């Protein structure tokens, strides 16, 4: 969806996508 939420969190794919594992992905997309 995005990219790694290490030093800060995601916006857009905070809502729809989830950040993980330093990764703002939907379990599955970047």
């Amino acid at each position: 969806c995005g990219e790694s939420c290490v030093w800060i969190p995601c916006i857009s794919a905070a809502l729809g996508c989830s950040c993980k594992n330093k990764v703002c992905y939907r379990n599955g997309i970047p």
